[PDB]
């Protein structure tokens, strides 16, 4: 009653062009079985949204990667928020929600917008730039580590640790195993910076340690919570920003609309998060036998959610393969949905908005002038290189 498919969603062939295989997954049925890794798969919007919003049946405490924590040991101590279920998840989630609150955004918006304007001006002086290394990567590195309160030394570990974390959500393929092989230096840097003395006052990390006085987290819980903000946030925002630039270059009509109304910058980034979905997939584990879309799934089974596919499901979106900066994007699952829906989504939207705004006001044309190269990751979708010409407005 369940179609069995041989598609490997963690193969380089799939990473190169996942959209045809995603339709095959959506059109085979609401629930598929992937014989390659012995997991259930859901690629339609309705089933992805259903799973994300039933955390009791589809839990996260047994890991949101392929590995089942009841069967194998986690490659690192489990995150206190991503890899936790209610009620254990609730109080750590509330701390990160207050640390990255709408009120917190007010204290950092002017500095984030200034660095974005300054980077665009710098790149306009060069003309031909790599929109990944020089823009998508450079800008978040120039605002987020300082907003965390991280010292200057050792910041070169942040990007490799981010790519390791998301590679480790995948199956034990070469991408995952080679990432873990090289992980020891990045783990040691990240864990050390999580200690309260190493986090500058006023920053995100120091604000997490300050919540230990309230009874929501204990002092021994703070370093792991800080670790969450050194694991998530970086590569997703880089990939999302890089995808928005790529879209603005592939769809010149949308850049012209953004230039004419720079207040569309926020929705232009949100639509890029839907169009690209920097986080393509992750897992849940069933805690009981469950019927999902006419399919009986046993207890203790891994369920693979295709976020990017759900964001392009024609059963939910009109013209999903088109980048439309005025699209009603509310309801996309690029940030997830339910109790685990990205706690840093306000930081990501701010970073994306102020960068697209700086582009909207200072740039007249964005033209690809070189070979585009993909960056391969078991969980993340994004570009390795995007050579573009920036024409000043
Ligand atoms: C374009 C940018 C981003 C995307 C696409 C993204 C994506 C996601 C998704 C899909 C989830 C849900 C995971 C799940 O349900 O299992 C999530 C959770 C999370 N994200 Fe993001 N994220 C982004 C930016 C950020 C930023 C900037 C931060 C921190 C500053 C961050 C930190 C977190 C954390 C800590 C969680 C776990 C929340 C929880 O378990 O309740 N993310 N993210
Ligand atoms: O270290 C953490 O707490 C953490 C790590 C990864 C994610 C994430 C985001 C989209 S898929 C998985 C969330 C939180
Ligand atoms: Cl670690």
């Amino acid at each position: 009653t369940i179609p069995h498919l041989a598609i490997d969603p963690f193969s380089l062939d799939f990473f190169d062009d996942p959209y045809p295989d995603q339709q095959t997954l959506r059109d085979a049925g609401p629930v598929v079985y992937l014989d390659k890794w012995n997991v259930y798969g859901v690629a339609r919007y309705a089933e992805v949204h259903a799973v994300l919003n039933d955390p009791t049946t589809f839990c996260s405490s047994r890991g949101v990667g392929l590995s089942d924590f009841k069967k194998e040991k986690p490659w690192r101590p489990p995150s206190l928020i991503l890899e936790a279920d209610p009620p254990a998840h609730t109080r750590p989630r509330a701390v990160l929600s207050k640390v990255l609150s709408p009120a917190t955004m007010k204290t950092i918006r002017d500095g984030f917008a200034a660095a974005a304007d300054a980077k665009v001006d710098e790149l306009l002086q060069r003309g031909c730039i790599d929109a990944i290394a020089d823009l998508a990567e450079a800008y978040p590195l120039s605002v987020f580590p300082d907003a965390m309160g991280l010292k200057q030394e050792g910041r070169e570990h942040l990007l490799p640790y981010a790519g390791l974390v998301f590679n480790a959500f995948g199956p034990p393929n070469e991408l995952r195993q080679t990432a873990i092989e090289r992980s020891a230096p990045h783990q040691a840097y990240v864990n050390e910076q999580c200690q309260r003395p190493n986090l500058a006052p006023g920053g995100f990390g120091a604000c997490i340690h300050a919540f230990t006085d309230t009874g929501e987290i204990t002092p021994d819980e703070a370093p792991l919570l800080v670790r969450s903000l050194l694991s998530a946030g970086l590569d997703e925002t880089v990939n999302g920003i890089g995808a928005a630039v790529y879209c603005l270059a592939r769809f010149p009509g949308e850049l012209q609309r953004l230039r004419s109304d720079p207040t569309l910058a926020r929705n232009a980034f949100e639509e890029a998060v839907r169009f690209e979905s920097p986080v393509q997939t992750f897992f849940r584990t069933t805690t009981r036998e469950v019927e999902l879309g006419g399919a009986v799934i046993g207890e203790g089974e891994k369920v693979l959610m295709f976020l990017g596919s759900a964001n392009r499901d024609p059963r939910r979106w009109s013209d999903p393969d088109l980048y439309d900066i005025t699209r009603k994007t509310s309801g996309h699952v690029g940030f997830g949905s339910g109790v685990h829906m990205c706690v840093g989504q306000l930081v990501a939207r701010l970073e994306g908005e102020v960068m697209l705004s700086a582009l909207a006001r200072k740039v007249a044309a964005i033209d690809i002038d070189g070979p585009v190269k993909r960056r391969f990751n078991n969980t993340l979708r994004g570009l390795e290189s995007l050579p573009v010409k920036l024409t000043p407005a």
